[PDB]
This record gives structure tokens, C-alpha cells and sequence, in this order.
């Protein structure tokens, strides 16, 4: 009656707002909910809290209807709930998600039932941006009875699901909660997410029957876990992609040239059929294929190892080593990163591989402990900006943790957000394509789908192109 979902990076938080990390947000996803949502398809917005909602010509207030819904503890889920956690996000000073959040002038509900946002401007990307579980409505009154800093180990939840006990590192155990205005569709009990950092043994788990379900089927085991006649593997579409990250802080790693010479000695095509065993597409831009704005005719530098050496050698940077971070137990990043000090070498780059444990590695990100690593992002919601804002705004998460720094990068981010023709707003996007890829801001992957496996007697395990799980509709028989 209890869904066990083998996981690898752990819950840090239960508050959206400081966490940039799916390890938080494809969990608390189904903690709390949200005012709009997306559908299992990923192609539209459909009704959540908000049963209804207008907008006004000049495009700058937002009028949400809510229906009739019950927190985690019985008290009600109010309009002055919801204005309360968009202002947080704008306003809060741990929020790493501020700055598409400050085109906000006020949210207020002037009724229980309805919620009013005026804007600074018109953004088309503000509806979609509801979506994310980043603005999962909070309880106002519990925050402001518990602290902000109690309610993320205990929150108040508004989604199908509250935290029963959270062993920091092991587990999350999650119970149905019944105050939830869904909770009649809702068959599971409780929902387990169960951290287990090696591949292998998450896999064998499942197999095992000591987990129902496990998230990042190691590539290599597809095709046989297909072929697996007692367990189910979900190849859900996507916007994932993954990516080589670059300190741009750590000395020649500053200079265009350097980067560009090590997107040049990387050979793409033979890392994305090795390391992903053909699941993965190369990722040639860091907005993902089929998402919105995305630029199919983006720059590939094809391999070229003697270009490579000659731009290292300008740039004075011929004996370049780099500390490269790999997360231990993850198959793809151990895979990738044999394969990128090999071709490295052979540009006379010297990668040195540490090898940590996969929870850590964001940590080591953040503080700039790494010169090249590998991560992923995908998005929470059906619009660019999400990711743009991210990777090249420069915000407080430093475009990704790399500390790419352009100018006119971050300028045409906020503006291509603001930007109300939507064939220009694609073109502001193109362009931001086109320039993280001239100022190699990272070195692109690939894209794949989301890979996931279940044992037989599980139905709905369907994770959507966004990255939620619809656990709620899943049954365990």
C-alpha cells in the first residue's frame, strides 16, 4: 500500500523556495500543490487551486479563482495563502529564485476565494510559471506559527502527501493526506523515497523486491531490464539535458579560447552512443529539443583535437589540469568522464577525476570546488525562461555554478522575459542559444528521456516531460 521509489540525491528541504534541486522538487511535487499545473502530456496548463483564472488587456493582473480546499492540518487554502508564497519567492532572502519573481508588484487576494498578482510589466511566461513546484502554495499561518526554519523539516502541505518522518540522508516517508481536495483519486498510502547512490544497487533492488520503483535506470541495464519480464522500464519524454559544467572562476577556464578548445577536443557523437548505450541525442544548445524556443541549427564544433591544441597554446594554457568532479555510484557521469579524460589527453589536457559521493557534488558546485563536472537540468515548466534565468541570468546561482559572466547575456535574459511579441521573444531566445554557445558557457551533452523502472504490479508510474511524478494516479496491486 506504501510506494518505495529508489532515488539517488537526497531531500535537503520542504521549503521550494532555497532549493534549486530536483532531490527536493520531484518529492515535495507531491507534498504540496500548486495554483496551475501541467497535464501528464506536458503541452498545456490545466486548473489546480485555482479552478478559473482572467487576465486583463493590458496584460499586468493576474485573477485567480480558488476552489474549496483543505491544508495538511484542516485549516483552509486561502488566496492570502497563495500571495503569500509567490511574495516569499520574490522576496525572501534564501530564495534562489528570485529574479523572474521581481517582475512582480503585488499579489493579494481580496477575497478567500481570489487572488490578484499585478506585474511591472506584461510576461506570458508568469501563468506557466505557476506550474513550478517552486511556487507550491505554503501555509501562511503555520509558517508564521512554526518559523520558516521548523515548517521545512514539518510542513504544512497542500498537495496529496505530507512528510510522516524524514531520516536526513536514508529516506522520506510521505502519508496520503486526507485534507487533500484530491484525495479520493489518491490510492497510494504513503509514498517512500529511498536514497540509494549506486546505480547498481538500485537496480537490484527493484529486482529484489526491496523497492517497488527506482528514478535513473543506469543506460548500460536498458536493454536487458527490458527484456525483464518481472519489472517495467518507462522511457518518459523529457527536458532533460546533460552538460559538462566549467568554472569559468578557475583561472584559464576565464578565457572563450580555453573553453572552446576543450568543446572541441570532446567528441560528442561517440560519448553520447557510449555512455548512454544510444539512449541519449547529442545536445547541440542549452535549451532542450522540443522545448519551447529551441534552435535545431545551434553550432556543433566538430571534433578537432589540432584546433584545439593551437587555441590551448594561444591562450597560453598548453599543460591545462583540471579537477574533475564525478559523482561515485552515477554510471553515466564515471562512464562520461573516462571517456573525456581520454579525449582530453590527446589535446594534452590532464583531467584529474575525484570521485565524490553523488549527494555532495551540488555542495562542491556551489562553492566553485571543481573546474569541470557533470549535471543535469530539466525543466518545471513550459517556458524558457526557467532555464535561462538559471544558467545565463546571472543570479545568485551563478548561471548553473559556472560564473559565466557576459554582459550582454544577462541583459538579453531579463529582456528576452519581458519581451510581449512572442516571434521576437523567440528571437531574443535564438540568440541567447547562439551566444552561451560562442561563449561556451558550458559544453552541452545530451538530451534523453527519462528513465525509470517499476516492478509489474505497479500502474501509473509516469514521470511527465517536466519532471513530476503523477503519483497520485499510481496504484500498487
Amino acid at each position: 500500500g506504501v510506494l518505495t521509489i529508489g532515488c539517488r540525491e537526497d531531500s535537503t528541504t520542504f521549503d521550494p523556495i532555497k532549493s534549486a534541486q530536483n532531490r527536493d522538487t520531484w518529492v515535495f511535487a507531491n507534498v504540496y500543490d500548486t495554483l496551475v499545473r501541467v497535464d501528464n502530456l506536458g503541452t498545456k496548463m490545466e486548473p489546480g487551486l485555482a479552478e478559473s483564472w482572467d487576465i486583463s488587456k493590458d496584460g499586468l493582473t493576474y485573477t485567480f479563482k480558488l476552489r474549496e480546499a483543505k491544508f495538511s492540518d484542516g485549516s483552509p487554502i486561502t488566496a492570502e495563502d497563495a500571495a503569500f508564497s509567490l511574495l516569499r519567492i520574490r522576496d525572501n532572502k534564501a530564495s534562489l529564485w528570485s529574479d523572474p519573481f521581481s517582475l512582480i508588484n503585488t499579489a493579494k487576494a481580496t477575497d478567500p476565494k481570489t487572488l490578484v498578482v499585478t506585474l511591472k510589466t506584461p510576461a506570458v511566461a508568469f501563468l506557466s510559471q505557476l506550474a513550478s513546484p517552486t511556487v507550491s502554495i505554503l501555509s501562511e499561518k503555520a509558517m508564521t506559527k512554526m518559523g520558516e526554519d521548523a515548517y521545512a523539516e514539518n510542513p504544512v502541505t497542500s498537495g496529496a502527501f505530507t512528510v510522516d518522518e524524514w531520516r536526513k540522508g536514508d529516506r522520506v516517508i510521505l502519508k496520503k493526506n486526507p485534507n487533500f481536495w484530491q484525495a479520493k483519486n489518491v490510492s497510494l498510502d504513503g509514498v517512500e523515497w529511498v536514497s540509494v547512490t549506486d546505480d547498481n544497487t538500485r537496480m537490484r533492488m527493484v529486482q529484489n523486491n526491496e523497492l517497488d520503483t527506482a528514478i535513473f535506470v543506469p543506460f548500460s541495464r536498458v536493454e536487458e531490464l527490458k527484456k525483464d519480464k518481472n519489472v517495467v522500464i518507462h522511457s518518459d519524454p523529457s527536458t532533460r539535458e546533460d552538460h559538462l559544467l566549467i568554472n569559468h572562476e578557475h583561472g584559464l577556464l576565464a578565457k572563450p579560447e580555453v573553453r572552446q578548445a576543450l568543446d572541441m577536443a570532446i567528441d560528442k557523437q561517440s560519448l553520447v552512443k557510449t555512455a548512454t548505450y544510444g539512449q541519449g541525442t547529442v545536445a547541440y544548445s542549452y535549451i532542450p529539443k522540443g522545448s519551447l524556443y529551441h534552435y535545431a541549427n545551434n553550432l556543433q564544433r566538430p571534433y578537432d583535437p589540432a584546433a584545439a591544441k593551437k587555441l590551448l597554446a594561444d591562450a597560453g594554457a598548453k599543460d591545462l589540469k583540471l579537477n574533475y568532479v564525478v559523482n561515485a555510484g552515477n554510471e553515466a557521469d564515471e562512464q562520461i568522464a573516462v571517456i573525456i579524460k581520454d579525449q582530453l589527453a590527446k589535446v594534452g589536457v590532464t583531467a584529474n577525476l575525484q570521485k565524490v559521493d553523488p549527494t555532495q557534488s551540488w555542495q562542491m558546485l556551489v562553492d566553485g570546488t571543481y573546474d569541470i563536472s557533470v549535471m543535469y537540468w530539466t525543466n518545471d515548466i513550459l517556458d524558457p525562461d526557467q532555464k535561462t534565468t538559471f544558467v545565463l541570468g546571472h543570479d545568485t546561482n551563478q548561471n548553473y555554478m559556472t560564473r559565466y559572466k557576459n554582459d550582454q547575456v544577462k541583459a538579453l535574459v531579463a529582456a528576452a522575459r519581458i519581451e510581449a511579441d512572442p516571434a521576437k521573444r523567440e528571437q531574443m531566445y535564438i540568440d541567447l542559444q547562439k551566444l552561451a554557445k560562442q561563449d561556451v558557457n558550458w559544453i552541452d551533452l545530451y538530451y534523453s528521456p527519462y528513465i525509470n523502472i517499476s516492478r509489474k504490479n505497479v500502474s501509473n508510474f509516469l514521470q511527465n516531460p517536466l519532471g513530476r511524478f503523477t503519483l497520485e494516479e499510481v496504484v500498487k496491486n
